[PDB]
């Protein structure tokens, strides 16, 4: 059983997913006026703080959070370790409502001890195509219809309690509290994701990797030198040899997003996004927001054909701590955003996106199978990783769609 999920709006097994046919919310009505005033109770040794994410030094607090007690992986050999500069990037977009950035602190010394963030999006999440069609077979079309507009909603990132207070059901409380923030600002759905199985996924993918210093990654024993680099001499030099990448992007074309070209990437990229059942919707705010260069956080390459944009690529840095090891103490990873190709086969497009990454002083390449990423996998020397990332509607009922129809990249 799942003593809090059980009591919440979201479909409780994989049974009743597989069922769902029209999107829609599954909770009762309500209103900002029904939803309570005041912060959900907690114990009065501690209090609910709203971090100012503007502030350096809050900012600092919860980057320290992070740093040391947020998602490792199932070995415990990596954690991830969000840069400050990051952190202030992804929680304060265009327009973003700082009362949705929620942490519980120690009364006495401010400790700060868990945290969860919201932000708006504005997110396409009718009935899937599929389910559509459907629908048009049996006469339906308007009950399927009914919840196409671009919904604006919450999405939720930055779960973390204390290693110090794990179990103790501290994270309902945060879930709670969050909830509560964002329906008395009248929003209804929050879309989410995590590495954990929960109640209950609209979408599952396998994550990628591709290795840019696999001399790193073995060290680091994030890789293997597979059992048929054996049968061969010296096995580093032929594994060196077989991710190398050339030294300079092979698109002419190819430079740096310049603001001026906010309205043309928005344009190729909401042409290709909106081809996706679930993704976002951006403005010239929002893209600009999103995709800009910002130093050692986003990395963003347009091509430029004819004066004009025809292509793009971003990926972002998410550095992990090497928990064990002697020689290393980080682990940079570049991590694919969102990308448009119109002029060129994708591989080639996200062949430049490697060789930037590999240039800038990245160990590896990360991915999850949404988007066409599939498309480039095998050309490009990807391989399948452990997790699978877990796509999730808070109060939405959602058909079970394949990763491939999701658009919306999480931090
Ligand atoms: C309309 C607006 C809606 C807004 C909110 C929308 C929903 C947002 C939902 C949150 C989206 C987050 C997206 C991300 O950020 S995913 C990343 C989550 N963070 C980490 O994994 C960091 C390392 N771990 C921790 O900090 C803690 O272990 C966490 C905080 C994860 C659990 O703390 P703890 O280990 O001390 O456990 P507890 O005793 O306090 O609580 C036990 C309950 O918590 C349920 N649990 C465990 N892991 C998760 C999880 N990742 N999402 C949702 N629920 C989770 C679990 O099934 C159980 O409930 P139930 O099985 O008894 O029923
Ligand atoms: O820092 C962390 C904590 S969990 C996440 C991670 C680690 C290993 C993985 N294998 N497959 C997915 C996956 C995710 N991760 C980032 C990462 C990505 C690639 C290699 C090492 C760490």
């Amino acid at each position: 059983a799942h003593a809090f999920w059980s009591t919440q709006p979201v479909p409780q097994t994989e049974d009743e997913t597989e069922k769902i046919v029209f999107a829609g919310p599954m909770d009762e009505p309500k209103t900002v006026a029904d939803i309570p005033e005041e912060p959900y109770p907690i114990a009065s040794t501690f209090e609910w703080w709203t971090p100012n994410m503007e502030a350096a030094d809050d900012i600092h607090a919860i980057y320290e959070l992070l740093r040391d007690n947020y998602v490792e992986d199932d070995d415990s050999m990596f954690r991830f370790n969000y840069s400050e500069e990051f952190l202030q990037w992804a929680l304060c977009p265009p327009n973003y409502i700082p009362d949705w950035h929620v942490a519980v602190r120690r009364k006495a010394d401010k400790k700060l001890l868990a945290f969860i963030a919201g932000v708006p999006v504005t997110l396409r999440m009718g009935t899937p195509k599929y389910m559509k069609v459907k629908a048009q077979e049996k006469g339906e079309g308007e009950e399927a219809a009914k919840y196409d507009e671009p919904r604006h909603i919450c999405e939720i990132n930055f779960l973390c309690v204390h290693k110090q207070l794990r179990e103790k059901r501290l994270a309902p409380i945060l879930i709670k509290e969050a909830t509560r923030r964002v329906n008395r600002t009248n929003v209804w759905q929050a879309v989410y994701t995590a590495g954990v199985l929960l109640p209950t996924p609209y979408a599952s993918g396998q994550y990628f990797h591709r290795s840019l210093n696999p001399e790193k990654l073995v060290e680091i024993r994030f890789s293997g030198i597979p059992a048929q680099y054996q049968k061969f001499q010296n096995p580093m030099a032929m594994l060196k040899r077989n991710y190398q990448l050339p030294s300079a992007p092979k698109n002419s074309g190819l430079r740096e997003m310049k603001p001026s070209d906010v309205p043309q990437v928005r344009r190729i990229l909401m042409n290709y996004l909106d081809s996706f059942d679930v993704g976002p919707v951006f403005s010239d705010a929002e893209i600009s927001h999103y995709l800009l260069p910002r130093d050692g956080v986003v990395f963003t390459y347009v091509v430029e054909n004819d004066k004009k944009v025809t292509d793009f690529f971003s990926f972002y840095r998410i550095p992990s701590t090497v928990i064990g090891n002697s020689n290393y103490n980080l682990l940079n990873a570049a991590y694919v955003h969102y990308y448009a190709a119109t002029s060129i086969p994708l591989h080639q497009l996200i062949l430049d996106l490697l060789i930037v990454a590999h240039s800038r002083g990245f160990d590896v390449c990360n991915m999850v199978e949404i988007l066409d990423n599939r498309s480039f996998v095998e050309q490009l020397k990807f391989g399948a990783g452990d997790g699978h990332l877990r796509y999730y509607f808070y109060n939405w009922a959602y058909p079970k769609i394949k990763p491939s129809q999701v658009a919306l990249v999480m931090l």
